[PDB]
């Protein structure tokens, strides 16, 4: 049992909400939310805006310490940094941006990353300013991730045409 609340349930192991994943992280404090991230952990608009205007730029900060030190994440990684007023981790996952030309194969790579963690509060990878299909983006969430998902859709519209297309 934990506390996520109000989810339809899609499989044995992935749920979904019409959501703000911030205010959802705000009251869960799950182990662990994920970032719609960029290789540059830039976290300037979207998800990523938004969690770390949330954090007050805290995530941005530890973030540019990250990258000084580490450089750039691959398309399709990821890494655990702090999860700040939000959670106690922050999973920064790097979908591909279609809107870069990044190929959407990676997608399936970006998700496995979820394998990682037992519970996992998320975004829909790809999705938004990234450009992919949502509904795309939702069938290989299903088909690659084996731990269990809460996934937050903040457009009401679009939750409900990923439901009612969901196979
Ligand atoms: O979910 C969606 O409907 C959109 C939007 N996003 C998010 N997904 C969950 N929580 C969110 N909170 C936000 C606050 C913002 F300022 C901007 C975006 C989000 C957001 C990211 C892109 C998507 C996920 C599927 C396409």
């Amino acid at each position: 049992v934990n506390s996520f609340s109000g989810y339809l349930k899609l499989t044995d192991n992935v749920y979904i909400k019409n959501a703000d994943i911030v205010e959802e992280a705000k009251k869960v404090k799950p182990t662990v939310v994920v970032n719609a991230a960029n290789v540059y952990l830039k976290h300037g608009g979207g998800v990523a805006g938004a969690l770390n205007k949330a954090t007050n730029n805290a995530m941005q900060v530890e973030s540019d310490d990250y990258i000084a030190t580490n450089g750039p994440l691959k398309v399709g990684g990821s890494c655990v940094l702090s999860g700040h007023n939000l959670a106690k981790h922050c999973l920064h996952v790097v979908g591909p941006n279609v809107n870069k030309g990044e190929d959407i194969q990676l997608l399936k790579s970006a998700y496995e990353n979820f394998n990682q963690h037992e519970v996992l509060l998320a975004p829909l990878l790809s999705a938004g300013i990234f450009g992919a299909d949502p509904i795309h983006s939702l069938r290989v969430c299903v088909d690659t991730v084996r731990t269990n998902v809460y996934l937050a859709v903040f457009d009401k519209n679009l939750y409900d045409k990923l439901v009612s297309s969901f196979l």
